[PDB]
């Protein structure tokens, strides 16, 4: 349940305008009034949910379990008459896919960002925590270049009961082979997720972009593994490749990564990222 779910946030917080839309309700941006701090605020009507509750639930769930630098903070639930506050980190960089919109990406700057995925999955996949739609979309920066992980809400969670998942969730493009074909499966899946977000992040699209969603439903358990196509450095290719081998055991592990050659080369302080992060508030008031 949500045992420590918290009543009248108005009290402690302020709402002002809306950021966007989020995965089940209007994320706002808000002020902690005792600290006067900038929070979001993600908003949902219970009268109105329907279907998305369960994954409403997780999405909370999962956040309040988590306490680590890589996985958006979580201030706390609020309920407010027949709507719910889910109140969080505010992360005003931009998602790491906005960042792709002016233009390519350098290596170093897609070895940081990468560096600082694995390090939140190292910690999600240490709490027995599956984050199951790992994308550029859902990987979020702050305004001085920090990257955390986002959208929570079709999370797994490991156990002693049950030591794998099977269900069908992710973002077709992204998702492992064995996650389509409901294998039983563990965090590996967020592996080759990973390795599809890296070939996003370098040529800003994932493979089959083109096509229809479901048709890619078939095409990735066929199909061999995508690779990294292009003029990039040999580490950058073997990275992709080590990600996205079909048979999961065969992946390395977050942490294991964290050791890769194209990381330990090319990943630097995160604070450089701001260059990125200025790039796209350039260009999108150029736009
Ligand atoms: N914390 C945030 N700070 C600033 N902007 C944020 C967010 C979020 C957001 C929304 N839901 C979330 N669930 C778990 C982490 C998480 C992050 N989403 N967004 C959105 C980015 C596109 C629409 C608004």
């Amino acid at each position: 349940g949500m045992q420590n779910l918290k009543a009248d946030p108005e009290e402690l917080f302020t709402k002002l305008e809306k950021i966007g839309k989020g995965s089940f309700g209007e994320v706002f941006k808000g002020i902690d009034n005792r600290t006067q701090k900038v929070v979001a605020i993600k908003i949902i009507d219970l009268e109105e949910a329907e279907d998305e509750i369960e994954d409403i639930q997780q999405e909370i769930t999962v956040l309040s379990q988590c306490d680590s630098p890589y996985v958006t903070k979580y201030y706390g639930s609020y309920l407010k008459d027949t709507k719910l506050w889910i109140i969080m980190e505010y992360l005003g960089g931009g998602s790491a896919l906005d960042l792709l919109e002016p233009g390519p990406l350098d290596e170093t700057q897609i070895a940081t960002i990468l560096r600082e995925i694995l390090k939140g999955l190292d910690y999600l996949h240490s709490e027995k925590k599956i984050h199951r739609d790992i994308k550029a979309a859902n990987v979020l920066l702050s305004e001085h270049g920090e990257v955390k992980l986002a959208d929570f809400g079709v999370a797994g969670q490991l156990t002693d009961t049950q030591i794998k998942r099977n269900t069908f969730v992710g973002t077709p493009f992204w998702m492992a082979p064995e996650v389509i074909k409901q294998s039983a499966y563990d965090s590996k899946a967020d592996i080759w997720s990973l390795g599809i977000t890296a070939i996003e992040l370098a040529r800003g699209e994932p493979p089959h972009s083109e096509l229809h969603p479901m048709k890619v439903l078939f095409l990735i358990p066929k199909n061999n593994p995508p690779t990294l196509e292009g003029n990039y450095s040999k580490p950058l290719k073997e990275f992709v490749e080590a990600c996205l081998n079909k048979e999961p055991s065969f992946r390395p592990t977050a942490k294991e990564l964290l050791k890769h050659k194209f990381i330990l080369r090319n990943a630097k302080k995160t604070s450089y990222l701001t260059e990125l992060i200025d790039r796209y508030k350039r260009w999108k008031a150029e736009q």
